């Protein structure tokens, strides 16, 4: 679908061709607006083709020819950059194209224009970024240049506070994508010169080694309906969630939230442990055939409240579909089911009550993340052990059923009377209790003994494989990673409870204090971190 | 068998020295649920033992041989 | 000059793979020239658009279509330990990915049609009498065993220089199944033990297909590579101890 | 696994299919089979 304009815009000597100007003059529909229409690329025209070629002269000639820089491409592996010509400068680390595309003659091509995909130039520069250090530096430099240029073109427009079609600003989009490299630069951004209003981090007064560091909490304090913290905790999907949490001022804000919400976290722990203890006491004194009736109605109310307390969670957080969050719902549901089955088919109620009690005593482990001396300990259970033991146990069951059927089929001539008995006997060689006998009451004792020996050897092989896998995981592990993911778990805990309980709907409180720097007023919320750094001070 | 808290606690603790029996004993009602609960207990005990071993290995990896000699010298000073 | 074979019939491109000399092999495979030596090049770039790079490669005697190529030599004819290292290098990795994404539709079919045979074998063994549908199972397990037996003899008839851990067990299990179904007609006392010994080998050979899943491939490695290389040495020493101590105990315990 | 099954089953002997597509560069014609890998490399591009 390429036209003669595309052929003229094709590569030429010295990155320029006089035929491009002659073709436009010979035209006097505009040939500049001509673009391909194939499914692979629709709307790609000379305006983006020349820009991708890094030819400043060709781009200038096309602009003088009357090409509309506001035109956006479309169509389909390819470059995920934005369709706007202003965002097409992301394919050049020297901003050669952007240097003219900003304040061009008769073609302003303002950065505030939204692309066909919604994301702006600053949003595109973060979406097309990469975690590689070279790519990180290229993105950071271009973002800083674009932000600085924004103060001289539509200066009243906050280019960093415009949302795309998804409703997310580039600050939120970087967190959602898990692109920590650009996110750290954006969050701690500072400028000493006239770009001071564009800065987020400030220093108020340095007294010896003590440094006061202010930060901007705009759309980060979790007070707004959608912020960085909520996106990272729930809406994000990248593995880098546990790494973004460590970076300040998110760490300090989470510490401040935790030191004010422990007074409710421990209350929740106490009021759940009391329910668990009452459940245990009622179960222990449960008759086999006044105070006991009080327990049953309490466990019914306690179960219903916890059931609603989790359905309210799953009614929310629709895109988040969290290990413990399903067990609490499951245990409450089973408790309610048992207390309902006490009125019909009562034979099965006690087994369900016991199955609820065991799940409660296991769910009690969730609160272990609230103590500083158990947070690291509580990590390794969920992260790796439950990720490897399931795979080990599936293979073990595959072995178990096969060997059980083999033993039952073999032992059919003059113990192991059925699949269940043989399976139990074979599983007994895990707790170190099963007998390895040459029992001759059953025919083919030699083959039975050989098969049992092979089963023991294979069980030891599987156990050794599981141990080796755990050791391989441990060697690649790092102690700071556990602390980081524990901090992430604390963030998940605090952001849920800050919204308040379902029944009360506790009102939110804005974090930080109002501070203003320079003049746009520029009144904004800020959070005051005080840090001592001898090494940074020594650079003065 | 499992007549009280003490007996059941002792039987469950028996699955540490590798001695307890994992039986489908049918003299007690709900043998299937009892067996399932015992299986879950064995799995969780193995999970806890693996967690303890992994924690000890993590400590050992970060450990250093000279640190032990230094702290032994400190103990001798004490 | 790079397409002339020696007395062994191998070109230098194939010889480098056979010797496992990855250093020269990587240079040869990704060779490129910008000047007049462009026809001698193998790697090309068509068009670079931003960060996206299109990289062409030459598959001459590498696409495994010819009767003897780099892939076949590396898989079977090679003997150097560097086999696991040459595979990672492109475009071999990309070609293998393309082959896998088009042959999973047969790999999973093979897995299903072998799991069905294993399940039928298990069901027939479980309901085997100690003394119509059951007869259908026996004829099916006879046909199933024979087909798998031929499916492995055809492998060992080929790949003569390759003489693979699972490749012998599948042959062994099929051979034992056929032997059992033949012994059902003479000396029937031993047929059931052989049937059980075939069933256990089938349930162990089922582990071969675990390499076909991305989330089990890493797990399936450590069992074969190291564990079976060390446990055999441990078990030999353990048996040496066992027989000696057993004889010692029997000799010692001869009086009241 | 793939190189064994690409030869086809023993009973059917599945026919092989040539990989890639025919491409020619320069002139010896030089028609040859080629396979098209697309890769993104910011570091390599930065050397331009
Ligand atoms: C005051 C006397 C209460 C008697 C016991 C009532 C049943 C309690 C059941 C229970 O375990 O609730 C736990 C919950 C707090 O923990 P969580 O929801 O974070 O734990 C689960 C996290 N996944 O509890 C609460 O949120 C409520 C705590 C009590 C305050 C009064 C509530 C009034 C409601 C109308
Ligand atoms: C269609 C109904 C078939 C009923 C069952 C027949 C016996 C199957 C026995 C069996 O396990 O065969 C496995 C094999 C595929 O796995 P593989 O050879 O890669 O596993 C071993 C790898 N080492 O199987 C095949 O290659 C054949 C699959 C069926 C297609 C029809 C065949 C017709 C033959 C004339």
């Amino acid at each position: 679908g390429k036209t003669c304009l595309m052929k003229a815009v094709l590569n030429l000597q010295d990155g320029v061709n006089a035929c491009i100007m002659p073709l436009l003059q010979i035209d006097k529909k505009l040939l500049v607006n001509a673009q391909c229409t194939d499914e692979f690329y629709q709307g790609h025209s000379a305006l983006h083709i020349a820009i991708e070629k890094r030819s400043l002269q060709c781009v200038k000639l096309l602009v003088e020819n009357g090409a509309d820089v506001h035109l956006r491409a479309c169509g389909r592996t390819c470059f995920y950059f934005g369709e706007l010509p202003l965002s097409l400068a992301a394919c050049t680390k020297q901003w050669d194209v952007v240097t003219y595309l900003l304040e061009n003659p008769h073609q302003p091509a303002s950065l505030e224009a939204t692309d066909s995909l919604g994301n702006t130039v600053l949003h595109a520069l973060v979406m097309i970024a990469d975690n590689s250090p070279e790519n990180s530096a290229l993105v950071i430099h271009m973002y800083d240049g674009l932000l600085q240029m924004g103060a001289r073109l539509c200066p009243t427009v906050q280019l960093e506070e415009i949302s795309n079609h998804q409703g997310l600003t580039p600050l939120k989009l970087a967190a959602k994508e898990g692109k920590i490299e650009i996110f750290r630069h954006i969050l701690q951004r500072e400028f000493s010169g006239p770009y001071q209003p564009l800065s987020r981090k400030f220093t108020e007064w340095c007294y010896g080694p003590v440094r006061v560091s202010l930060y901007d909490l705009s759309s980060v304090d979790s007070w707004e309906k959608n912020s960085v913290l909520e996106i990272i905790a729930f809406h994000c999907k990248s593995p880098n969630r546990h790494r973004m949490v460590v970076l300040e001022p998110l760490n300090k804000l989470l510490q401040e939230k935790w030191d004010r919400l422990v007074s409710r976290f421990f209350f929740n722990f106490a009021c759940y442990l009391v329910y668990m203890f009452i459940f245990t006491v009622v179960a222990y004194h449960q008759p086999s055939l006044s105070m006991l009736l009080l327990g049953h109605i309490l466990i019914l109310l306690g179960g219903i409240y916890l059931l609603l307390g989790q359905l309210w969670y799953f009614w929310r957080r629709r895109l988040f579909i969290s290990y413990f969050e399903i067990l609490f719902l499951l245990q409450a549901l089973l408790t309610v089911l048992s207390q309902v089955l006490r009125f019909m088919e009562t034979e099965w109620y006690l087994p369900l009550l016991v199955l609820s009690l065991v799940l409660g005593w296991l769910n009690l482990l969730y609160y272990t993340r609230g103590f500083q001396h158990t947070g690291i300990y509580s990590v390794m259970i969920q992260k790796v052990i439950l990720r490897d033991l399931l795979r080990f146990l599936l293979v073990y069951l595959v072995f178990l059923f096969g060997f059980a059927v083999a033993l039952v089929s073999l032992s059919r001539e003059a113990p192991y009377r059925s699949i269940l008995d043989a399976s139990l006997e074979l599983f007994k060689f895990t707790i170190g209790m099963g007998e390895l006998a040459f029992q001759e009451q059953l025919r083919f004792r030699g083959v039975v003994l050989l098969l049992l020996l092979a089963y023991v050897l294979l069980t030891y092989v599987l156990l050794l494989n599981m141990l080796i896998a755990l050791m391989s995981e441990t060697v690649n592990h790092v102690a700071d990673n556990s602390w980081s993911i524990w901090k992430l778990q604390k963030a998940i805990s605090v952001l849920e409870m800050e919204n308040g309980y379902w029944w009360c709907r506790r009102k939110k409180h804005r974090e930080g204090r109002l501070l203003k720097v320079g003049t746009r007023p520029d009144e904004r919320w800020c959070f005051r971190v005080e840090e001592v750094n001898w090494a940074a001070w020594e650079k003065t």
